[PDB]
């Protein structure tokens, strides 16, 4: 269900592993940003759902360090899958920026991403 | 400096691992909450952090199934470490629980935690 | 192209007046009797360069029906064009007692557009 | 007791009046950002609250263009006044920037702010 490959409506790549065991594992690849190539994503999802038709709740983490690049930030994306014929994946996400102190209040982005298993 | 035990303003437990490659990984025991004893959190981090001043940032997910209760939700906490003699994590979260297609509207809470060395 | 009436993805509609002193003033007609006073702000001199209009609205889930103490903001710009349209992110904070304020704020994301 | 002049963690001033038909009215200056001295806002709170000790909603909008400067940008908070001991509003904001449609991902930053009434 989960495991795949993913795109948000940016066009990012989201290729998930699910573990049996709740563990989310796998690469980010985001069409926009300070990124560039892919990074490790790490997260977790309900690996027992509830079976009166509500979507799986998840979450993962990408740091935006990788071998190329390093933005100094990470986002976190929280959700929940929804199955069936068009499978979906719809989230809220937060990236956080290092700041010093004094930019603290300016260090956090917030938006939305949907991801499907199609283009 | 991330690796080790912390603590937020209500009371909640966050043991963590910082690995050489970015990695985290630990428990979270939630004072308040559909919770009881740890579940397991995974997350990433900046190992490369800028040198100036800022913040190292970080996130990580929390699904609260474990071998005692499962909510079918998940938390992503986003936000940066600040080390020093008062170190911290500052963190904005997401938790979002399963939910049908008709009441996806008020799936996702937010909020903010600020972590501690000491309680 | 803010004044008039807008419906997001959910079946709600609001109709709003901008005025020209960057205000914001209508009704807001929920779908999940249901209209409340709507109260915002919006740039109203905005870039020339595509980019949108900045604005927000805030509705107090009460009115002379019903209180649901709770009050809902939407942060976000309006997009010109033959598709307008308005995206917005949301905050809805409820009144909790100071135990539960953890849970007090629900954030989602809204559309709004001119047709249907 | 919501009308009155708060301050934030940020040293941020906000002035604001309670009008009985839950209207909320005044001015904030921001501390820091692209902002200089005051800016109208309006908003809305519950005016009749729930009387088990919890809060009241409210929240408030300020668009950042004054006339002295424009940052085509606009702030929500939403939150609650709590009473008792020690007045103070605890609200989470939404601050979305006009952009380009290619820029509207990075569009909206998220935070919280926390007012009392106690000056800097
Ligand atoms: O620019 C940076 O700091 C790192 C790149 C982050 C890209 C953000 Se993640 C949330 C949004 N969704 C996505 O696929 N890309 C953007
Ligand atoms: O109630 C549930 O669905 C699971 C428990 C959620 C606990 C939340 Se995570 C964000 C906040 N911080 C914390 O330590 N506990 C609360
Ligand atoms: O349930 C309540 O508190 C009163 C109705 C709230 C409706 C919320 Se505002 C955010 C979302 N957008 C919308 O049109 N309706 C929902
Ligand atoms: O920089 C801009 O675009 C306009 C100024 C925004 C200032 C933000 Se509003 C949320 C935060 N709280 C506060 O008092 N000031 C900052």
């Amino acid at each position: 269900g989960i495991t795949g490959t993913w795109y948000n409506q940016l066009g990012s790549t989201f290729i998930v592993t699910a573990g049996a065991d709740g563990a989310l594992t796998g690469t980010y690849e985001s069409a926009v940003g300070n990124a560039e190539s892919r990074y490790v994503l790490t997260g977790r999802y309900d690996s027992a759902p509830a079976t009166d038709g509500s979507g799986t709740a998840l979450g993962w983490t990408v740091a935006w360090k990788n071998n190329y690049r390093n933005a100094h930030s990470a986002t976190t994306w929280s959700g929940q899958y929804v199955g069936g014929a068009e499978a979906r994946i719809n989230t809220q996400w937060l990236l956080t920026s290092g700041t010093t102190e004094a930019n603290a209040w300016k260090s956090t982005l917030v938006g939305h991403d949907t991801f499907t298993k199609v283009k």
